[PDB]
């Protein structure tokens, strides 16, 4: 719906606490 | 770099709730 948006990747924090969740 | 800076903790609202789900 937005005119120019640009793809691109969103960072999230909480995705390494899970990795780190799943790791232990 | 910070002038005048303080020693101090701060606390977070997330680790506690892993560390309560850790020993599951
Ligand atoms: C951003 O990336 C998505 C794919 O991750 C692109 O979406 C594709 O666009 C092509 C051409 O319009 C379509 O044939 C595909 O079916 C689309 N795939 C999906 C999953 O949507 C999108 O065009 C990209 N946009 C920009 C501005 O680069
Ligand atoms: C805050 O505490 C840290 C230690 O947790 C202090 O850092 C030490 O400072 C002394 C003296 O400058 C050094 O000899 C040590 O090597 C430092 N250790 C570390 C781990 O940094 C720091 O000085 C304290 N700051 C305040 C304002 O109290
Ligand atoms: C910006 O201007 C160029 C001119 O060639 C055009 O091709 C492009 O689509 C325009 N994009 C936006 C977001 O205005
Ligand atoms: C505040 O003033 C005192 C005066 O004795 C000085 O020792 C101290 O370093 C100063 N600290 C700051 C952050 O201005």
């Amino acid at each position: 719906v937005v005119i120019g948006i640009v793809n691109n990747t969103v960072y999230d924090p909480l995705q390494p606490e899970l990795d780190s969740f799943k790791e232990e």
